[PDB]
């Protein structure tokens, strides 16, 4: 259930990367712009449940399979990485 095991178990590493951008934003890019800030955790949690349109690059993201407890652990891991 942790962000390191959920990034490899769920289909997030297919489009996203750990350092450089592949098609959308990378884990190092979302942590550099939003480094543990209130408001960004709610926008990143609502973006994975509904979808993002024009924020990091030209490619959009569809609504991924994630619950309220998984969106809070994934939002806190992308803001503060291990
Ligand atoms: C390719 C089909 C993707 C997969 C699979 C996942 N994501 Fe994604 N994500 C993708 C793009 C192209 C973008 C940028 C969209 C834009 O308009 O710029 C994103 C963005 C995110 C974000 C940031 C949202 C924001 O800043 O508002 C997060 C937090 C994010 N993606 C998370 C995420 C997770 C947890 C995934 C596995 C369940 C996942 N993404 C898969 C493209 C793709």
């Amino acid at each position: 259930q942790d962000g390191e095991a959920l990034f490899k178990s769920k289909p997030c590493a297919a489009c996203h990367s750990v350092d450089t951008k592949m098609v959308g934003p990378a884990l190092k890019e979302v942590a550099a712009k939003n480094a543990g800030v209130e408001g960004a955790a709610d926008t990143l949690a609502l973006a994975i449940k509904n979808g993002s349109q024009g924020v990091w690059g030209p490619i959009p993201m569809p609504p991924n399979p994630v619950t309220e407890e998984e969106a809070k652990i994934l939002a806190e891991w992308v803001l503060s990485l291990k």
